[PDB]
């Protein structure tokens, strides 16, 4: 329903979000599959490994999505989207590592890079805003100075 | 802060999201009610159910808004309202397996993909129209 | 990507969101550190379990927080929403620390406040929409009767 110009600024970010959704579903399926071989949080050693891995991924996901969209909207879409893809590859390798484990946190540098893009984007906005208001006051001061000349 | 036309494109999705928040709160309250009193069977049941609901919420929200913004608001919002009904019955039944509302999520995913495909069709058609006019403008240039 | 006018309507909410990201990272670091005193599991030392549960309680709440923060910020008014969001990050920090040395829920009133803002904004949208619809009908009713000059 949104306009053509807006969608073009977010389409790549949407694609990566949607792929991350497929991955979320894959992780969730692996939890379901290992639970079947009533649902509890405790069980077989194999189940607890998958459940933990999934939980570790779920915990970090809203953070990832927040920095993905911040970076993609405020800074530049392509690099953010590419880093978003890189995150998903790292997620996959992290999750598979538990199916043998790695620690609690993963993909620190990608989240950091996306966070850095978001800060760079906010600084960029303010540089343009202060430039715009500096240009506005410059015209308004001249208009008062040039005021008697045009009569 | 947003303008009238944009809010009209999200208002239904926003309402559905707010109802889910109330539902999230209700589940959380239910945990708190049992927490103050692998522990007790009663507490473990509510905590796990809530935990399963919380786990899937970001994904739900991602595909709800993707579908609503990229494809069409009404069907996405309605499917979202259906998720909340299914989710309520899933949580109450605990007091099933790990996953619920599988098909609604899939449907919202398919809407999003259909919306992206729709975007690309309009884009490539627009650039073709641009090139078409540019061609005739070059052909009928000297006749002016 | 986004235009200067739009960013201006979301910059404060973005800032509050990025600080919550830093806070989430801080909490996750607190889980990572205590997990190395222990293969990663959910159950272990009383020190690890308390930090893990604390983080988990915050993580359970976070998507609801973002939902109400942005709804309030975009549909009602940016400044108070971001301010309320910033208060949530303060209360949340007090919650996490105190948990290591409160129950499951925290920051209810801020969540409720951001929720009510969102509802208030939606109602405000419908007030302006129906007024704009009635104004459009009012001009049409005059135009159709004045048409024979
Ligand atoms: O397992 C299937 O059949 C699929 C599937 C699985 C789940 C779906 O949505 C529910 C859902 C979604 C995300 C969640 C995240 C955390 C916890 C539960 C969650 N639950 C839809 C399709 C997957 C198989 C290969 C990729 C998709
Ligand atoms: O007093 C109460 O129980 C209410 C309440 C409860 C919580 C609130 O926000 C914090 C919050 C929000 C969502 C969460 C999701 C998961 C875990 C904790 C969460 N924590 C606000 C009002 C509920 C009463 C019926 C519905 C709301
Ligand atoms: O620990 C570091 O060195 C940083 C760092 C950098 C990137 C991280 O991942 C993103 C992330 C964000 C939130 C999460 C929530 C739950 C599980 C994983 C999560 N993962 C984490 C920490 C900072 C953390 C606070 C001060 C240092
Ligand atoms: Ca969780």
């Amino acid at each position: 329903s949104l306009d053509q110009e807006t969608v073009g600024n977010v389409v790549l970010l949407a694609i990566v979000t949607l792929i991350s959704v497929v991955q979320n579903g894959f992780f969730a399926h692996k939890v379901e599959h290992e639970s079947r071989t009533s649902f509890q949080r405790t069980g077989t050693l194999a189940f607890e490994r998958v459940y933990t891995a999934n939980q570790n991924c779920v915990d970090a996901y809203p953070t990832f999505l927040a920095v993905l969209w911040s970076a993609g909207l405020l800074c530049s879409q392509v690099p953010a989207a590419f880093a978003g893809l890189m995150y998903l590859f790292v997620r996959q390798k992290y999750f598979v590592g538990y199916l043998g484990t790695p620690g609690y946190i993963f993909g620190k540098r990608i989240i950091l890079f996306l966070f850095l893009m978001s800060v760079a984007g906010i600084f960029n906005y303010y540089l343009i805003f202060f430039f715009g208001s500096d240009f506005e006051n410059y015209i308004a001061t001249i208009s008062t100075t040039i005021s008697p000349l045009l009569l």
